[PDB]
């Protein structure tokens, strides 16, 4: 079934494009993906 039933997530994930330039870019530790 669609596991990815997880809503605010997706659209977290779907956000992370900058979460993930952050930490990749200012920090640079993001493993939860």
């Amino acid at each position: 079934n669609e596991l990815d039933v997880p809503e605010q997530v997706d659209k977290l994930i779907q956000q992370a494009t900058s979460i993930e330039r952050l930490c990749q870019h200012y920090i640079g530790w993001c493993p939860f993906w």
